[PDB]
């Protein structure tokens, strides 16, 4: 069971909107996590007796930048960890976490970036979701924009979240238009676009790299939630998603026995497999997280309470809930992060505080 072993507060006193453990940290090295809030990203190291050691920050040159998301990857040639951050300026920054130098940046989105995700099998493929209603897929090895997921049949309002499935064959995205949309990236067109992005070297050719314009999702529903959908994650072939209605819904496209890879774009049905209710989390912009193995699910609420669900059960509706409270933790928990082994759970808050829970 989890016990709160420590807490701290960042000096900017602004909300912390993101937190991620580095699940690519090397064997024998202490566990490391990043936080994003105000116009900065900060790294910490977890030590014994609940110690959280402060390392170093990246502070944006723009005092008006607001980072909203961060994601870890590694350099595909050296294995060294890399950290990607983005927010209100709509600029993706690739940071060397050792020195906190910005090694490169990507511009493209017409507005703020709400979430970054790396492909589960390819460390170079980065997905960004934006307030400009689109998703973008980048190849950070050749610095190319592989594809833009948008158009009339794409999202009709700001995109808040997206997630890759287990093999990175498809993406589920969600946002302010109340919809959840599926985008297959294992199509002949998308597998070819990814192969071409790797073959692109602007020093060895005259052509610009041509980005795919994907204007039609492979599935779409507005039947799960009745407000902004601000967080989505795959749970095998099933989906976990939430709005600001005090619930995480577990669902799938089509009928109960329909295989996800047989689903057609015209599919009009969904199946609800369960719903995890909770309290006082009815404000926009609150994220839930799962651990590496997807044995657990965590979400914080707007008054500092943590909910943890044990997903190691036969069916999703049988998940077992644990609640974690501390008399000094009373600010909204925007995001949580589990260490790769789930031995540590970190919660980050609206008052710039960080809470460490050890198993
Ligand atoms: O218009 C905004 N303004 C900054 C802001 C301000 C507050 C306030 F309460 F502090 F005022 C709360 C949330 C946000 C915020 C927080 N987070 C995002 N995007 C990232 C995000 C999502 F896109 C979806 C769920 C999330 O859970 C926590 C962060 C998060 N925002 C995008 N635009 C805004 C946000």
């Amino acid at each position: 069971s989890f016990k709160c072993v420590n807490s701290l507060k960042e000096d900017h006193n602004q909300p912390l909107f993101g937190v991620q453990f580095n699940w690519h940290s090397k064997e024998g090295d202490p566990l490391v996590f990043a936080t994003v809030g105000s116009n900065r990203v900060t790294l910490y190291e977890c030590h014994s007796q609940g110690e959280i050691r402060l390392l170093q920050s990246y502070v944006d040159a723009d005092a008006d930048e607001n980072f909203y998301t961060c994601a870890w990857t590694y350099d595909s040639n050296t294995s060294h960890p890399l950290l990607a951050v983005a927010g209100s300026r709509g600029i993706i920054r690739i940071i060397n976490p050792i020195t906190m130098q910005c090694i490169k940046h990507y511009v493209g989105h017409g507005n703020a970036i709400n979430e970054l995700k790396f492909h589960p099998r390819d460390p170079n493929l980065l997905l960004s979701v934006s307030k400009d209603h689109a998703l973008r897929l980048w190849n950070i090895q050749t610095d190319t924009l592989v594809a833009i997921f948008g158009g009339v049949e794409g999202h009709r309002d700001e995109v808040l979240s997206a997630d890759y499935d287990l093999l990175g064959e498809k993406i589920m995205s969600c946002g302010m238009d109340h919809s959840l949309k599926l985008w297959r990236i294992n199509s002949k067109r998308m597998m070819n676009a990814i192969k071409e992005s790797y073959d692109y070297n602007p020093n060895k050719t005259n052509r610009p790299f041509i980005s795919q314009k994907i204007h039609f999702p492979d599935f779409s529903t507005r039947d799960i939630h009745r407000n902004y959908v601000d967080c989505v994650r795959w749970l095998g072939d099933l989906i976990l998603s939430k709005s600001c209605e005090n619930a995480i819904v577990c669902w799938k496209p089509g009928k109960m026995e329909d295989d996800i890879d047989k689903i057609k774009p015209s599919e009009s049905n969904v199946t609800i497999l369960g719903r995890f209710d909770y309290s006082q989390c009815d404000i926009w912009y609150m994220r839930f997280s799962t651990d590496f193995w997807q044995k657990m699910l965590a979400l914080g609420n707007q008054v500092g309470k943590l909910y943890v669900w044990d997903l190691e059960v036969e069916d999703p509706h049988k998940a077992k809930c644990t609640t974690l409270t501390h008399h000094k933790c009373g600010a909204a928990i925007r995001q949580t992060s589990f260490s790769r082994d789930s031995s540590i759970l970190i919660a980050v808050c609206d008052d710039a505080s960080i809470w460490r829970w050890d198993r």
